[PDB]
């Protein structure tokens, strides 16, 4: 089951809307590197407002995948995490300073559009 | 399921699955509710990554635009493909209250203008 990511204008779009997977999560970061070069957006944010818990494994992927695609030249951003997703982030941990955050969906591509 | 985006009072949903006819039924009731659930004016339908399809979804997305419409929003077809533009007209769904757009961005940028 691949992960949709959306392009709307210079940004990716993404919601992750069920439990994650440890499969899945390695796909999408695989997928959402490549949607970058593919396209060459200058920013993604990604939303996990209806991630219920989140393993290491998932906490890993989600910090590298930050980590890579700013590297590719995507400010990244994060939304919608929910208190048992932020303990676990936390505890590895995988709580990057450098992790730009918002509260929501709107939120998070409003603070993309003023950095850019 | 099929994943439906909230953007301020617009609805996003990019369909790059193989829809068969189980999806079809599990994405018209999802939307519908997302509408009454949301509260939203709008919502853009990109089917680009869809290869073909078939009459019974073609009916389904039919639907989906006139029951959305009576719910209060507005319906843009996006990245409609060749194969997916037979079947549709083939059917006779192809109405001139069908809403349309190349992409995304022009779907969302014409659902805007209108409201």
């Amino acid at each position: 089951p691949k992960i949709p990511i959306l392009k709307l204008y210079n940004c990716l779009l993404v919601s992750i809307q069920w439990e994650l997977d440890d499969q899945t999560a390695l796909t999408f970061q695989e997928d959402l590197l490549n949607k970058i070069y593919e396209t060459g957006a200058n920013g993604v944010v990604i939303d996990l407002t209806s991630v219920d818990m989140i393993d290491s494994f998932i906490a890993k992927v989600l910090g590298d995948v930050i980590t890579m695609s700013k590297l590719m030249g995507a400010k990244v951003v994060l939304t919608g995490i929910q208190p048992a997703v932020a303990v676990t982030l936390i505890e590895l941990g995988i709580a990057l300073e450098e992790i730009e955050t918002a509260l929501d969906l709107e939120q998070g591509l409003e603070t993309l559009k003023r950095e850019l």
